[PDB]
């Protein structure tokens, strides 16, 4: 373990972190929203589970034109969620049970709402005009609208930027209409930003943040028009001259640089960075201890599998080998290094993962669910759980489009309608597509119990402010599975046991090599801790399938598994349907 720096330990680098959002979470007053009261009732639940860490998604004061990640003021809660205090509070209940706490740090772009926008965009010649990229139109169309500086398309769809009456020019707005990008080429912007987003929480006790979209901070100059890669549609990915740009390291380090100065107790602050894609040595640029930006990133392959790199919302086939080596993605760069990786299948912007990767039908929901929490808990890096994840919650079924609420959802929607008509081909493809990736399908609110009609959430008499999904009358609730010996969420608490009690090969295992690579249903590997050996064999098909552990012996002892543990033959060498087993040898 010695030729492997990665192993060093860090409270976060083994740290299980439940990810809570908080419109969905728990209601606590019966207006439908969930909120921090919500929370803190349950942050017991949190740690019986076997969290060490949560990270909450935005609770800032927000119109919620992007359900919190459009942030109209770093230093106010929004008041639905509670109030400062009501956060304060929270922070410390959650130190007190023993685990740490993470913000989400959402400082590529703003809400219109905030001040400094509001303030941006009253005049041409304010101080904080160029705290936001202004354009002037590239012209005018032969209809008299005016044109954008630039074909780029927004991550929601359409045009990537908006055109302000007032001022006669457009702003930059990756995301929605309501979140124009901050610009980090103005020195003073950074600071403002550094000193609200990131000061005023560190002296409010947070041990880190997630940092979202941090790899879009660095724009190429000149904003050029982009290449046209997808001939059927009008606007074009940014990524050439918006992600991992010239100077996103540099800016990276200046803040990291910030934190470790603003600290005032010399307490260890965990970073993660949601950079979306990055090559191997873009992640080591960011995630190297001795490069002192990012602790970990998350990178997105994995969850891409199945979807069109021109487009998220057509879909595409995929095999089992795909999501092996996009999974692997995240943590075999760091063998042998500083660096450090993250571990994580669901968060607020992703479907489920047992209806993805496993099978959600009534008959494998539950075994294929265990399957995921036996190859997450055998994964090298930090662990997120999303919530309902460890309650093996599954896509809803048969919704109709007007019913979600994302405005990723009412945005593309609209943009395939303007281009190629609501009829179309195009369409149908995206409606397809929604049903499978919808980010919608993480939003539902969670599952507290079987009660009608919203499941323990809120009370009955309440109306949520999204719907609920069926299957909490399926028995996917937290209720229900308590007393369930066999559920999912039990399976999750013993996974989390397994993982912690075997942290040294299973949190900070080296060495990870596949085993049959090219298998379409086995997932099978092996990884290192000085003399021991960590083996994986995990059926991810309805179909029973042969493996074979390499340099094979005696000293190959099971150690974790979904199939029932009184009634597995360890020595056999064909797993059952969607079972999983881990073997340690020492
Ligand atoms: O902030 C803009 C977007 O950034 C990331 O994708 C967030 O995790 C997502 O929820 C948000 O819509
Ligand atoms: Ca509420």
């Amino acid at each position: 373990s010695s030729a492997h720096p990665e192993t060093e330990p860090k409270w976060w680098k083994e740290a299980t972190f439940y990810q809570i959002y908080p419109a969905s979470f728990k209601d606590s007053n019966d207006d439908g929203w969930g909120d921090m009261k919500g929370i803190a009732s349950k942050l017991e639940y949190i740690k019986e589970l076997g969290a060490d860490a949560i990270w909450i998604s935005p609770f800032y004061d927000s119109p919620q034109d992007d359900m919190g990640y459009d942030i109209a003021n770093y230093e106010k809660v929004w008041p639905t969620y509670g109030t400062n205090e009501d956060c304060f509070a929270l922070i410390e209940k959650t130190h007190k049970l023993g685990m740490k706490f993470i913000t989400d740090l959402v400082i590529n772009h703003c809400s219109s709402e905030h001040e400094w926008f509001k303030e941006s965009r009253s005049s041409k010649t304010n101080p904080k005009r160029d705290w936001f990229f202004w354009r002037p139109p590239k012209g005018y169309d032969a209809e008299g609208k005016p044109i954008p500086p630039n074909n780029w398309k927004s991550y929601f769809g359409g045009s990537a930027w908006t055109f302000d009456e007032k001022t006669q020019e457009f702003y930059l707005r990756l995301f929605c209409s309501t979140q124009p990008d901050l610009n980090w080429e103005n020195e003073d912007c950074r600071k403002a930003i550094y000193e609200s987003a990131v000061g005023y929480w560190l002296d409010h006790g947070v041990d880190g943040f997630r940092i979202d979209v941090g790899s879009l901070y660095s724009k190429v100059v000149g904003l050029p028009d982009a290449p046209v890669v997808d001939k059927n549609s009008t606007w074009q990915s940014s990524d050439p001259y918006t992600l991992n740009g010239p100077r996103i390291h540099e800016f990276h380090q200046e803040m990291n640089q910030f934190i470790r100065n603003r600290v005032k107790d010399g307490r260890e602050i965990m970073t993660v960075g949601a950079m979306q894609h990055a090559s191997d040595e873009t992640k080591r640029l960011y995630t190297s201890a001795s490069r002192h930006e990012l602790s970990e990133l998350f990178n997105f392959s994995h969850t891409d599998v199945g979807t069109s790199p021109l487009f998220r919302y057509n879909l595409v086939p995929f095999e089992l080998k795909d999501w092996k080596i996009a999974l692997a993605e995240l943590f075999r760069y760091i063998n042998g290094t500083d660096c450090w990786s993250t571990i994580y299948l669901e968060n607020h912007d992703q479907p489920r993962s047992i209806t993805r990767f496993g099978d959600d039908s009534p008959k494998n929901r539950v075994i294929s669910g265990k399957l995921l929490s036996v190859l997450l808990s055998a994964l090298t890096g930090t662990l997120y759980v999303y919530q309902g994840q460890e309650l093996g919650q599954i896509n809803f079924k048969n919704w109709p489009v007007e019913k979600y609420e994302d405005v990723e959802i009412r945005n593309n929607y609209n943009a395939i309608k303007e281009e190629h008509g609501e009829n179309s081909e195009e369409m149908k493809k995206f409606l397809e597509a929604i049903a499978l990736i919808s980010r919608d399908h993480a939003r539902t609110p969670m599952q507290w119990s079987r009660e009608e009609p919203n499941a323990g959430f809120s009370g009955p008499s309440a109306k949520p402010w999204f719907y609920l999904n069926d299957s909490f009358r399926e028995g996917i609730n937290v209720e229900d599975e308590i007393k369930d010996p066999n559920s999912v969420l039990n399976f999750w608490k013993e996974a989390l046991k397994f993982r912690k009690a075997h942290k040294d090969i299973t949190v900070y295992g080296y060495d990870f090599e596949f085993i049959d690579l090219d298998n379409k249903k086995l997932f099978s590997f092996t990884k290192k801790y000085n003399n021991k050996t960590l083996f994986a064999a995990l059926n991810f098909s309805s179909d029973a399938t042969d493996f074979k552990i390499p340099n094979d012996d005696s000293s190959f002892k099971l150690e974790f598994g979904n199939y029932p543990k009184k009634e597995v033959d360890a020595s056999s060498r064909t797993l059952k349907p969607w079972e999983g087993r881990i073997y340690i040898s020492e």
